[PDB]
């Protein structure tokens, strides 16, 4: 039939992590890859409850942080039986803390996306949801047990417009008043790069912070930020949102 996984969700507003289980069925090869992960074609056999799986504490993420009630959440809908959606694992290590940390960094840059819409720009945003997953029923040989991302699939052309090292690949205005955006209305606390997707439907981005601490691999400090700056030219859309252009 499938395989069972251990599903997460973390929920910003409540900062809370809600957990579930399900049913997968994942393609044998990789339809996609990039220097850091490959991506699998998947379909959903089902979403339920945890109860029959015991949290047996030690415990990441600690019993603090994890919701007692989850019969509210997006994967109900989102990945109901017969939907196809995307798996990703990372290549040839790793740990634990890793997915849960890129799964909170985009549910974070989801919040930045409603943030930049309620200004009214030409052009509104969306980031996709992001869920991890531990996959129980394979085999685990440092006694790692075996844990992956998934996410919906986008339909139409994927397009990267900016990297995580100031690299600025396509002419569209919208993605890069976004960055900048995040930049200055968080008192340069934060800045969110690698802004890819199907015209203004995002995922897998990258933060970086001051103290370069925390949001997974791709945070570069300081010096990611300083990239960013160097390339940064502001258009009519840095402009409509009144942000500076030092
Ligand atoms: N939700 C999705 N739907 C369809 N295709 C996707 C999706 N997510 C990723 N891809 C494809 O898979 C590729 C690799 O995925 P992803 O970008 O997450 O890996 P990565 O190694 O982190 O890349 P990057 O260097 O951009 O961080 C993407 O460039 C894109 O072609
Ligand atoms: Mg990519
Ligand atoms: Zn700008």
């Amino acid at each position: 039939t499938g395989e069972m996984g251990i599903l997460w969700e973390f929920d910003p507003i409540i900062n809370k992590w809600i957990r579930l289980s399900m049913k997968l069925k994942v393609e044998r090869k990789p339809f996609a890859e990039g220097a850091l992960r490959e991506a699998y074609h998947t379909v959903s056999l089902g979403v339920g409850t945890d109860e029959n799986y015991p949290l047996g504490t030690k415990l990441f993420p600690p019993i603090e942080m994890i919701s007692p009630i989850s019969k509210n959440n997006e994967a109900m809908t989102q990945l109901k039986n017969g939907t196809k959606f995307v798996l990703k694992l990372y290549k040839k290590q790793a740990s634990r803390e890793l997915y849960f940390e890129d799964v909170k960094m985009q549910m974070v840059c989801r919040d930045w996306g409603n943030k930049f819409n309620q200004k009214k720009p030409p052009k509104k945003i969306e980031f996709l949801m992001s869920w991890v997953v531990e996959l129980i029923d394979r085999s685990p040989s440092n006694g790692q047990p075996i844990l992956c991302s998934i996410e919906p699939l986008l339909v139409g052309e994927f397009k990267k417009n900016n990297s995580n090292y100031g690299a600025v690949l396509t002419n569209r205005s919208t993605p890069q008043a976004f960055s900048h955006f995040t930049y200055e209305l968080s008192n340069k606390q934060m800045i969110v790069v690698d802004i890819q997707g199907v015209d203004d439907l995002y995922t897998a981005p990258q933060i970086h912070t001051p103290d370069g601490k925390g949001f997974g691999l791709g945070n570069l400090g300081k010096a990611g930020i300083n990239k960013f700056i160097t390339t940064h030219k502001c258009n009519a859309v840095c402009a409509l949102l009144d942000l500076d252009v030092k």
